[PDB]
């Protein structure tokens, strides 16, 4: 991949299961009702956790796990782990595998890291959310269907970074992810108007671009 | 090669026979044990197990055990493996009997399976007949009942978790949400010995079962 | 690297940033008076720690931020991550470049891990810190200026070799490292006369060597 380039996504593994047992349903906190739940692993964690909020919006389906695992994709120790696993559940197995079709549609095309150089060593997520679903309103503590930038990247580029994005319009830092995630990344959830957060985006990508091209001259 | 036992290694080990009151305070060791004994594997859940094996046949318990990020894979150093256990004892003697006997058992009495050809996919599913003292207190339950230890990568363990207690009469006791540090998951079960045996049976039909096709849903 | 060669740390990123914005200073519990940042990533941790700790003494900075990579710098996935992310903050740009000159020379010329054996395959740190600053004596919950033995190994090294130290000199266990730290070492930091604590370093050093030359004989 060459500086700017979008890095795909890729979903491993995906299982639905139409009548959860009552111990699972009990430790994952399921809520009333949902006796149907789908699992999807794949090698890009905020990708995938922008696609389980689409899920929200696209079936009648809840988030019910959603988790990194540690040091990325690139240290995956098994095939099918990749960085992250996602859990939907719902009242119907029919609308949870929609949620599924929505989440993996939206992993496989919908959004991407891109790369801030020319070996593909340095990459960031910078993606303007129009309309939030249930899943990162509730994690960003805001009304559902706020709109969100979403900007993530390795930990030094993600503080700088961070900060010339809440410069760059009027927007309020929402969920603050002090690096290290479990990938090793940091970054955070900006709301505002839509256009302020696609200008958050813009300025945060550059800034990040700008660290890549110079990381020792301050 | 597909159903192969995945042989765990013990890497270090080391006795110490008079503890520093500073590091048994840290450790929380009770007052009448001083003596313990170290020791680092590269498979965490074979080490888990063969730590409580160690409270059955040596005055031992289990103080410290804890599983690194990434897994032996990715172990950044040669003795770390993926996981360091300590056992405490009152003499050198019963701490040594304690190394004894969990060192036999990472080496011959539980492995990961491999679950295909390329062995980039494996699982744990050991039923343990009678749990000493270390995992039946891990468990919430009676030491000396009978645990199904079910482990395997993220989305394979919960597919296969929720097809083993649909299988038997067993009931979830520890839950292991992915990721662990190895980044693995699944979870503890209790029920009869039988049914644990069932359990764990089910469990690696249904990690195969994923592995042969893990995007048709 | 040969056993007994120092392994030389380097600093990946740097940045300073004059006027941090208002939630994010939030979100990193800077003090109302301090809104310059500056911000260092590196490929060794415990080095780190010592050195923002060492920059506290010459400048009006506090270390604001200071937390570990998982898997360590063998594992990073992208190319200025490192291990460590450390923060300054300050009431001026001025005095935050202070430190921050202070934190990268020290990183890179004053303290270092050694190899215990001819592969380069395990290493400990064991650096005596005669005047500690604000940052580590905190940590310690000791008095700023006393003493410390900074000690960490591969996690049975550590546990082996922190026990021999404790049994070597007129020390005490200040911060207990119970393995795996995130980059998967361990160890502690002990206090006493700064002779003592010198006495610990020597012998913990000592001690990882002989576990590397015999590491299943028990
Ligand atoms: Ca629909
Ligand atoms: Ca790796
Ligand atoms: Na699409
Ligand atoms: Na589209």
């Amino acid at each position: 991949a060459m500086k700017g380039d979008r890095l795909k996504a890729n979903v491993l593994a995906v299982r639905l299961i139409p009548n959860v047992d009552s111990d699972m349903a009990k430790e994952l906190g399921l809520p009333n009702e949902h006796r149907s739940i789908g699992i999807l692993t794949a090698d890009c964690d905020d990708v995938t956790y922008t696609a389980l909020d689409e899920a929200t919006k696209k079936a009648v389906v809840d988030v019910a796990y959603g988790k990194s695992f540690y040091g990325g994709a690139a240290n995956a120790n098994t095939k099918l782990a990749g960085e992250v696993i996602g859990i939907l559940s719902g009242p119907t197995p029919a609308e949870v595998k929609s949620g599924l079709a929505a989440a993996v549609d939206f992993i496989e095309n919908e959004a991407a890291f891109i790369s801030a150089n020319d070996d593909d060593s340095i990459a960031y997520f910078a993606h303007c959310i129009s309309r939030t679903g249930t899943y990162l309103s509730k994690t960003a503590g805001i009304p559902e269907g706020e709109s969100l930038a979403y900007l993530i990247a390795p930990p030094l580029e993600a503080m700088y970074a961070l900060d010339v994005a809440l410069k760059a319009a009027d927007v309020r830092l929402v969920a603050f992810y002090g690096p290290p995630s479990e990938t090793n990344f940091g970054g955070g959830l900006l709301t505002g108007s839509q256009s302020a957060c696609k200008a958050a985006c813009d300025a945060f990508a550059e800034a990040v671009k700008f660290v890549a091209d110079n990381p020792l001259n301050y």
